[PDB]
């Protein structure tokens, strides 16, 4: 078996391998990558995903959130506060202020030892899950606006024919903003691009050992838990790395920096932050091996996780016993 320690993996592809999406997930997959439940993708040097970022500034962000932390350093809940619109140029502007700009650090494990000390007096501001692309249309290798829908997924392995559409999300980021612990909607993959300024870090259990991180959260997060069976998918639980090793959950790390791509792998959790300004592209997508994940996601049926209609048809068709239920929570 490859990859039995589930690290994670980095790739090289070349330019002649870049060419075939599906084709190369596949190849990391036989290489073990989706063990760890991320992978990093290093694009050939012959590529790129638009000439330039000067001319992104009139870019809106509709609704930033304010990003307000409860609870312990190690061991918070964080929800988010709507501020009024912002164009990315004045977003690039408040991220860099006095309040915000990242703090003088060595490298980048003093710059995460100073997240997890700090990230709980602070709220940043995060413009999120904007619809929206930056990849230039010429941009015909890993372009993800224009990868193989999941609607064609789920209609070409079990063909059937269903509505809805999946278009790539834009992310504004500064320093402290924060991910929680999470899967993916139906437990899909992600791809995520990072276009442009400072790094993302990233923290991932691997699939095989989901249930451990699930377990953690419901002792730690108890009333959430009795709120929801999968408060999880509410995506405001943060856990740091030194409360999962001493809980013994089963976890790696890495920073992603701007002109990498990182694919998170079906039932794979993770949790991250950016280290200052930037801005990355991500989407949801489908292989033949997600079928049996999301036949088997769990969901909220509380209310609380709120999603978009694409979803509706996949609980249907893969989760038919679910789908009542679920379709109350919205
Ligand atoms: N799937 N990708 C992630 O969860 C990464 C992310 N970065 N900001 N919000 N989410
Ligand atoms: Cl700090
Ligand atoms: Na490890
Ligand atoms: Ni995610
Ligand atoms: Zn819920």
């Amino acid at each position: 078996a490859q990859n039995p320690n589930c690290n994670i993996m980095i790739f090289h592809p070349t330019k002649e391998e870049f060419n075939d999406f599906d084709k190369y997930i596949a190849y990391m997959e036989s290489q073990g990558a989706h063990r760890a439940g991320l992978a990093k993708i290093i694009p050939p040097k012959e590529w790129k995903a638009r000439e330039t970022y000067d001319n992104i500034s009139e870019i809106l962000i509709a609704t930033p959130l304010q990003q307000v932390a409860s609870g312990r350093a190690g061991v918070f809940t964080q929800y988010h506060k709507k501020k009024k619109a912002m164009t990315v140029g004045e977003y690039r502007h408040l991220a860099n202020s006095k309040k915000y700009q990242t703090p003088p650090h060595q490298n980048f494990e003093d710059l995460e030892r100073k997240y997890w000390k700090n990230r709980i007096y602070n709220s940043p501001i995060y413009g999120a899950d904007i619809s929206g692309s930056l990849f230039d249309e010429n941009t015909k290798q890993w372009n993800l606006g224009h990868l193989g829908t999941i609607q064609d997924l789920l209609e070409k392995e079990c063909g059937v024919v269903i509505e809805g559409v999946n278009t790539p999300y834009l992310y504004f980021g500064m320093w402290k903003t924060t991910f929680a612990w999470h899967t993916e909607d139906m437990d899909l993959y992600s791809i995520n691009y990072l276009h442009l300024g400072e790094p993302k870090t990233w923290y991932v259990v691997p699939p095989e050992h989901g249930q451990r991180l699930e377990r953690l959260a419901r002792e730690l997060f108890p009333g959430s838990s009795r709120g929801c069976g999968a408060f999880l998918r509410h995506k405001v639980a943060l856990i740091s790395p030194t409360v999962l090793k001493e809980n013994g959950i089963p976890f790696n790390r890495i920073t992603q920096e701007a002109g990498e791509f990182m694919v998170t792998f079906p039932y794979g959790y993770h949790a991250g932050f950016n280290h200052g300004f930037n801005c990355a592209e991500a989407i949801n997508f489908a292989t033949p091996r997600w079928i049996d994940y999301g036949k088997m996601a769990s969901q909220c049926s509380c209310g609380e996780a709120r999603v978009t209609f694409s979803m509706d048809a996949f609980v249907r068709i893969l989760q038919p016993e679910r789908y009542d239920l679920w379709k109350r929570g919205q």
